[PDB]
């Protein structure tokens, strides 16, 4: 209805990734960008998982994902947050030198965590993501938790 406060941002995660073959643990550097309507936070982001350390089959995981998320306001520069994200998921696998992608799966997401205002315009960010992505060309019941630590800049 009249969209403001619009930003970008950038996030550093330790990640563990699931499926019914096991578990894995990595990083997830994500950036995103937003604005708000209403006292709502609306943001696109790019995420790609790594592993720290390379099973016998690698992998890496991509997202693009939408989020809508609720800001709760206090008396403070500390909000925390609570929201859902849509994503277009894929996995990857290097062959003789090349990255091959799976196709293409959507994933549900929830999000929480806590921002704090260094300044009107610049927040630090701690959170939480968990999201189901679901079947991955063969592989069941694909899942990642995230914790993340970012910062963001409202221009």
């Amino acid at each position: 209805e009249g969209a403001s406060g619009f930003y970008v941002q950038a996030d550093a995660a330790h990640a563990k990734a699931s499926s019914s073959l096991g578990s894995a643990k990595g990083f997830s550097p994500r950036i995103s960008a937003g604005y708000r309507i209403n006292d709502l936070r609306f943001a696109v982001d790019y995420t790609r998982y790594k592993n720290y350390k390379a099973p016998s089959t690698d992998f890496k995981l991509y997202s693009i994902g939408a989020s809508a998320i609720y800001d709760f306001d206090t008396q403070s520069p500390v909000k925390p947050y609570l929201g859902a994200r849509l994503s277009l998921n894929r996995a990857s696998v290097d062959l003789g030198g090349s990255d091959s992608f799976s196709q293409t799966s959507i994933g549900l997401g929830v999000l929480t965590g806590v921002s704090y205002a260094v300044t009107p315009n610049v927040d630090l960010d701690a959170g939480y993501r968990y999201n189901y992505i679901g079947k991955v060309n063969t592989v069941k019941n694909v899942r990642s938790g995230e914790l993340s630590a970012g910062v963001r800049v409202k221009f």
